[PDB]
């Protein structure tokens, strides 16, 4: 059904799972998803909401192990 | 309508003060005045410059917004 | 016209002097003669120079534009 | 194509891999997942989402068999 | 009837014009375009041919002036 | 046909060892043993990598 980015956003959000946004410049972003389009990512801490844009992002990283229904390594996709 | 048009035209309407941090480190103030679908047009002590969007890392508002 | 093109044909039927800023950090000082989907040819008096848009972080004209 | 065939090889396999990032960075671990734009890097208990557009190179320790046109 | 990219490049390649292609990461490239198509430009050196792709150019500086016929700034394009 | 494509498929059936320049600095040799639309399969010394093109800056062949 969904794909491996809408899955693994939506599960983040869905969970509220606190994350780590690790953007390629070097800056580190925390926070949990509330909202995400194609493009961007909409990052809640504490009150204040920001926008990152998902082509400014290298590695997003859950700060404790999700769900993600991952297919297994012995058939195909 | 999306979430970075419903986020874009929340801070424009609402005239909300923003911090654009772009890709290279470097860091904007001022209240966006226009967008399109690739830039932004932010405006700062009466000086307005286009900003493109592959040049902004995140877009954080001074003060909360919702939706 | 949408914001974009609005912005670069005013600066250009209006000779306005710009000050474009790279993603790397590089300045550049000119004038925008030209521009497509990906370029804009920055003329500053007899030099010519295609810049690509995706390495444009900001473009600051000298002086105020009135876009309307 | 050639990066479906790889990405696919990789997993099913479950080969350690070594992601080098445009800006430098090492990531060490096992794509268990990939789409369009991004990559699923399993390193232990950890899941880390890679995306394709941050990735400069995907190098295997292992040598990886693949068959070409 | 061109857009500016095609018509600069086109002028180059056809008057041989040296070239001077500045990457993204500050390393500056010499030589002139023989072949370009959306994605890459092929820059030639003496007879050393490099593929150099456009995602990698910041500006290309021509060694000497060239005609393009810019639209005039009277007008409308 | 187009330049890449026809730049790629001519190193890759001589194989001809070439020097690939990335954004970052990095500077990669080997011979170009696959592509598609995105990546190119660079082996150098049995050790095959996949380069994605838009990592790439330059494509250098050594002929």
């Amino acid at each position: 059904k969904q794909n491996l980015q809408d899955t693994f956003l939506n599960s983040v959000r869905k969970s509220k799972t606190p994350l780590t946004i690790f953007l390629v410049n070097g800056v580190k972003l925390q926070g949990v998803v509330s909202w995400f389009d194609n493009f961007c990512v909409l990052l809640r801490r504490d009150g204040q909401s920001q926008l990152v844009y998902k082509h400014a992002i290298s590695t997003i990283m859950p700060a404790q192990p999700v769900q993600l229904y991952e297919p297994s390594a012995d058939a195909d996709d």
